């Protein structure tokens, strides 16, 4: 709140001069009380578009202490100050044509100040497009002919045959750990098309609920989208591949609009954007494992180098550690050899509400995927990029943004590295040491804003 007063000209003549605002605050700095100051300056309501609905709940427990007329998700949003959403009630054209829509009683976005939430995630929105048919809903989709079948009682031989063949196709299908691009499938013949249709429109009239669910309708829409087709474990995905196209739609809007995170990345790119960085991010004790790797190749005969140094940070600490693993396999592949260390997981039976009563209570080697006395980076958020989805994103933002792929790599572990050390300290006045136990980290040393100098060596 240094930083509040004296950036908010900037971004007002920013905003006003037709740029669409980057804001950079690491997590605790406020950006949500900001941009709230800059709704009311700029005589605009807010309209607030976040990931997740815990988010929006963060939203209206801050709106509401500003004196601010709050709402989340029309005739009672029409009079807020400040409305919350998730994402696709603004990406997902259909979504927002329903909320937005011409007539009387919708909200027009032109009369809000626009903000895009946690606008990292921005980088994965291919992923919001995406649709998916698997073998359990073609099975499904059989049970939805046969009703169809016994109850209208009409022929749908050639949309059998189709789905069976489809079955077949799918069933020979490599099932391992990713994604594996297809340059085509099974698709049907003009006649089955037609039955598909058909049937289809019968079996949802049929279903009795207006909004409804059906595996026919899911396979027809999949059939119809156009995508990129992968094989991902076995189930087909098609991921539109006009993302910067969709986002950039979604923003066409004659106002003020503003992306915003704390973790801000570099390959976030916008037409006709500025960017304001807030530098003032607490006081961390930094060390660096220099002969120990996650790197997927190597990942394996590293596990008895992570299991000593997890066990030898236990002990050496007072309090809890918390540890980040890049994978759910890998903590539970260092997991069976911390026998004689209480540990905790969260899912793993476990609720959020249990995991911080118990640490309360005692010390535990708390274990999760990308109080306490120190955080433990156990191995780097490199991304798969043997998962040609991943891979695929990563050539469209390379494009996007004429940076080359090593870099945009680079900033998408970044993204993680920062987000998970934020869960740790969002308190000026905390002293939590960081572990980065990868050699990799060494090319994230500036990212993270420490000096060489600074930092420990841990062995």
């Amino acid at each position: 709140r240094q930083w509040q007063a004296e950036k908010l000209g900037e971004a007002i003549n920013a905003l006003k001069h037709g740029k669409t605002l980057l804001l950079n605050a690491k997590p605790g700095l406020g950006k949500t009380v900001f941009v709230e100051v800059l709704g009311m300056q700029l005589k605009k309501k807010v309209l607030i578009f976040t990931r997740t609905h815990s988010q929006l709940d963060s939203i209206y427990k801050n709106a509401k202490l500003l004196g601010l007329k709050t709402g989340f998700l029309r005739a009672n949003l029409k009079d807020k100050d400040v409305i919350a959403m998730t994402y696709p009630y603004l990406f997902q054209k259909p979504i927002r044509n329903s909320v937005f829509c011409n007539k009387d009683d919708c909200l027009k976005l032109e009369d809000y100040l626009i903000v895009i939430d946690e606008a990292h995630n921005l980088l994965e929105a291919d992923k919001w497009f995406t649709r998916k048919i698997s073998r359990k809903m073609l099975e499904r989709a059989l049970k939805e002919i046969e009703i169809v079948e016994r109850l209208n009682r009409i022929d749908a031989k050639k949309v059998k045959d189709y789905i069976n063949l489809l079955i077949d196709y799918m069933s020979k299908l490599i099932k391992d750990g990713r994604c594996h691009e297809l340059s085509l499938m099974p698709l049907p013949d003009r006649e089955t098309n037609g039955e598909l249709i058909v049937v289809t429109r019968a079996y949802l009239n049929i279903d009795e609920g207006p909004v409804k669910k059906s595996s026919l309708k899911s396979l027809l829409k999949f059939v119809e989208m156009k995508g990129d087709l992968y094989n991902c474990n076995g189930s087909l995905v098609k991921v539109p591949s006009d993302v910067n196209q969709l986002i950039e739609d979604a923003l066409n809007v004659k106002t003020f609009k503003v992306l915003m995170s704390g973790t801000l990345p570099e390959s976030l790119t916008l037409t006709n954007s500025y960017k304001i960085v807030v530098n003032e991010s607490g006081r961390g004790e930094y060390y660096y494992c220099p002969n120990v790797t996650s790197e997927l190749r190597k990942r394996n005969s590293n596990i008895p180098i992570y299991s000593i140094l997890l066990k030898r940070i236990y002990e050496n600490s007072s309090k809890s550690v918390l540890v980040f693993f890049p994978s759910y396999e890998m903590l539970e592949s260092v997991r069976i050899h911390l026998s004689g260390i209480p540990v905790i997981e969260e899912n793993k039976k476990t609720r959020h509400e249990e995991v911080l009563e118990l640490m309360k209570t005692g010390k535990y080697l708390v274990m999760l995927v990308m109080l306490f006395e120190s955080l433990v980076l156990a191995g780097l958020p490199y991304p798969n990029v043997s998962d040609d989805m991943v891979r695929k994103r990563i050539e469209r933002l390379s494009k996007l943004t004429g940076k080359d792929e090593d870099s945009i790599i680079h900033d998408l572990t970044a993204i993680v590295i920062k987000q998970t050390i934020g869960r740790a300290f969002r308190d000026p006045n905390d002293y939590v040491k960081i572990y980065l136990c990868d050699s990799r980290y060494r090319e994230y040393f500036a990212d993270l804003g420490i000096s060489e100098k600074e930092i420990k060596l841990f062995a």
